[PDB]
């Protein structure tokens, strides 16, 4: 039927990547079970979620170092069950007092939560503050924090039940939605997505970017002062856009992508998924500039999900494999 060709475009079933090489890339020692999301503070500290599964941890890298090493951040507190910790998307928020909050999408079992931590820098540890859950956060993929416990969140499925959501994805229902959460108000701000994944915000707070993974699109929304979102632009791509990072200096989007959906969603060690990184400049203009900055067939890095730049270097994460650190 027609649902056979649509599945095949959605999952990019025969796409092969055109490699783009970077001359000094090195695998990050210590990252072998995923680096699904990451975020770099202005001071050069990078948080990385790992062990994402569908043992989990949050890693730290000081990118001001010449050969930065990963350390595992210890979770401090008695309000979180560490043994089920299964981190996915992350976000940070830095308050007036310079407190660094880390928000972490957690999937303990088949439920979704958002965990709030306070970064304790001197101790290199995470103080757990709060577990957030809500009817309108059924299947969280990523969030972008706009306060210590305020965020926009993507739900990449409508259903929670793993069997139902498997079906919803194969059918292409496109029922995934985006939710604004705050202590005072929780509501849906956009809906109808074919798997909303990455989400982020312009440095001036005026725009929100949402990755629609299986539609291969990035949506730009106007963010009003009352936290409402209104559609503004839709950019289309030939690749499965996953997590979005934002360079604070330029506002550029840096995007980790899966060139082929079959190889990322139906794993096969003899045919691993590759990696692909997009830079997007001037997203509001008539012709946004889209550059493939890095791409490979997975011989080195399999299943890139996220990429961000700090002072000439590019850090690339993956859903379940390694992480790559490159000169631009
Ligand atoms: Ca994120
Ligand atoms: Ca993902």
């Amino acid at each position: 039927d027609r649902q056979k060709s649509s599945f095949q475009t959605r999952f990019n079933v025969h796409r092969e990547v055109t490699p783009v090489e970077l001359p000094n890339c090195n695998l990050v020692k210590g990252i072998d079970n995923g680096s699904e999301d990451l975020e770099i503070l202005p001071n050069g500290l990078a948080f990385i979620s790992s062990g994402s599964k569908y043992s989990g941890k949050i890693l730290l890298m000081d990118l001001n170092e010449k050969e930065p090493a990963v350390s595992e951040l210890e979770i401090i507190g008695n309000t979180l069950d560490i043994s089920s910790f299964n981190p996915w998307g992350i976000s940070t928020f830095i308050d007036d007092d310079n407190t660094v909050y880390l928000l972490v999408v957690n999937h303990p079992g088949s439920s979704s939560t958002v965990e709030v931590f306070k970064f304790q820098e001197e101790e290199k540890s995470l103080l757990h503050l709060k577990t957030i859950r809500h009817k309108l956060l059924p299947s969280v993929n990523d969030i972008v924090a706009v306060g210590p416990e305020h965020f926009y969140a993507t739900n990449d499925h409508y259903f929670i039940d793993p069997y139902l959501k498997s079906w919803e994805m194969h059918l292409g229902l496109a029922w995934s939605f985006v939710t604004y959460y705050s202590p005072n108000d929780v509501r849906v701000v956009a809906e109808g997505f074919d798997s909303a994944n990455g989400i982020n915000i312009s440095p001036d707070g005026k725009y929100v970017y949402i990755a629609e993974l299986l539609a291969h699109k990035i949506h730009v929304y106007e963010k009003h002062a009352n936290w409402t979102l209104t559609p503004l632009r839709v950019l289309s791509f030939d690749t499965l856009v996953d997590n979005i990072s934002v360079d604070p200096v330029t506002g550029d989007l840096w995007v980790g992508c899966h060139p082929n959906g079959m190889r990322i969603f139906f794993y096969d060690a003899e045919n691993p998924p590759g990696s692909e990184v997009l830079r997007i400049q001037d997203i509001l203009s008539e012709e946004p500039k889209v550059t493939v900055v890095y791409a490979e067939n997975g011989t080195v890095l399999q299943g890139s999900t996220v990429a961000a730049v700090y002072k000439g270097k590019l850090l690339i994460g993956t859903v379940f494999h390694k992480a790559l650190y490159c000169d631009l």
